[PDB]
């Protein structure tokens, strides 16, 4: 499993600016003889 996000966003005088992001890298495995 990978994921990878990215978001951002922006909005007397008065501002807002905003960032996030995440990312994953999983691996798994299972053998049996």
């Amino acid at each position: 499993h990978n994921e990878n996000q990215q978001g951002s966003f922006s909005s007397r005088s008065e501002n807002i600016n905003h960032n996030s992001a995440f990312k994953q890298a999983i691996q798994a495995s299972h053998k049996k003889d």
